[PDB]
């Protein structure tokens, strides 16, 4: 069971024109995502899918493995389809090119649920989260039944909270690990009314009635999106070379 | 394929006590709803399950068949529950004692569901409600997948409006209709928390990995829980005449 990880990192950001390559203790962003990669159990390549060649130029500038991909990509899965077609694998995972902070165990259970079960199509990541956090439609939140599949994906505070003091909220943590077959379909899927109007790509896969894993993990670190985060992580980020001395 | 209807009818209830018994131009509510029961084509037996006396004498006065159950039954499923060790079918349909507008139409779109697929555990009803009235949290609200099976169930506006144009909602219609075998398993399934917080029981079902058809039809009458409502059913099934 031969597994990789795909690393879609996209130049073009809005307020964050060249994501990827901002600096965080001396490494562009990619590099930090790429070399915690490389630290995962398990998989046998790391690769770095993009559409603009200064990314793929900075990638390769520390010796990682870049593969261009088309530009008119609407997201992130649609490219990882593309780059399935050229390098070969059993499991696919798909990492965030703005999560620096990402914990490479996270990663290792992620890839073990998906070798626990053969069965099993799609595997992502969850969290717990307060009343007041799970409130923000910026957060999506996850239902899951006994088995831990998830039930429904929405930026709506789910479960409703009638007995307040009896809800309990996971928040949905944008990691993918996906089994060959269910890439090479996609395409053919065609997109749901519930995902065009939460604009959550994951509810494409529910509709076609695709069962998707969530694994619980400990809160994870702060994502790069607000340039007020951004100095959260590069302190945090050196607060943590310091303490590994 | 024996296919029984099953209504729950308890005597009690905070804002209408004595409420399958309400008089509704001419007959008891109770009586509405089984006289509409037994219009419904490919159905054996109709009864009613009630707690108290008072409800049994009703029925069997205007020729139904009902049939006494527990009092400390704490839904109408566990009701149902009980009537099934004592009514043999392989189809339970679950009909609410408290809506007399009910279109014997939509019970047999449900029936026929169930018919044409074996391996169809639970099937239940919904209809199309526009993103105001999903708004309410006394609305229950429904999303489902291609294939009509339920991803879902909450009083949260589900889907959430991000493209406020995409959305569209569905309201979850009370009727359930269940194979032997799930009546059988109800008692070992265990609360969940998402049905604690919601306060919805099928949500214990659906944390089982049970599945849930839903049928869309027509939007329905109101309900009578409030002695508003109760003068509102009144009217309209007066001038449906
Ligand atoms: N059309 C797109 C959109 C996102 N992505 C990537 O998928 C991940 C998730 O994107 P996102 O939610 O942070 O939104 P943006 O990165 O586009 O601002 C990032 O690594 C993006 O660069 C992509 O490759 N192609
Ligand atoms: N403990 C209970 C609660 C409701 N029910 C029945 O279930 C149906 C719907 O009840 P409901 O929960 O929606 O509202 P209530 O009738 O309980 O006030 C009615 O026909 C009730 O008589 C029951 O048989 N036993």
């Amino acid at each position: 069971s031969k597994a990789v990880i795909v690393i879609p990192a996209r130049y073009g950001s809005s307020r964050l024109p060249g994501k990827p390559l901002l600096d965080i203790v001396g490494k562009p962003m990619i590099q930090h995502v790429y070399e915690r990669a490389l630290q995962v159990a398990g998989v046998a390549e790391v690769w770095v899918a993009t559409d603009d060649p200064r990314v793929e130029q900075a990638v390769q500038a520390f010796g990682g493995k870049a593969i261009m991909t088309r530009n008119d990509h609407e997201s992130g899965t649609d490219r990882l389809v593309e780059v399935m077609h050229k390098v070969e694998a059993d499991i696919y995972i798909n990492l965030q090119g703005d999560e620096p902070m990402i914990r490479p165990r996270d990663v290792e259970t992620l890839l073990q649920g998906m070798r626990d079960d053969p069965a099993l199509p799609v595997a992502t990541l969850c969290h717990a989260i307060s009343a007041a956090e799970a409130a923000e439609p910026s957060t999506v939140k996850v239902v899951v039944n006994t088995r831990q599949d998830a039930l429904y994906f929405s930026r709506s505070p789910i479960p409703y909270p009638r007995n307040a003091e009896k809800a309990r909220y996971l928040k949905h943590v944008g990691i993918y690990a996906y089994r060959r077959d269910v890439l090479q379909n996609y395409s053919q899927l065609p997109e749901s009314m519930p995902e065009q109007a939460e604009s959550l790509e994951q509810l494409r896969l529910m509709n076609a009635g695709i069962n998707i894993r969530t694994f619980e993990v400990a809160a994870t670190g702060p994502g790069v999106d607000t340039p007020a985060c951004l100095e959260k992580v590069r302190a945090l980020m050196a607060q943590e070379l310091a303490e590994n001395a």
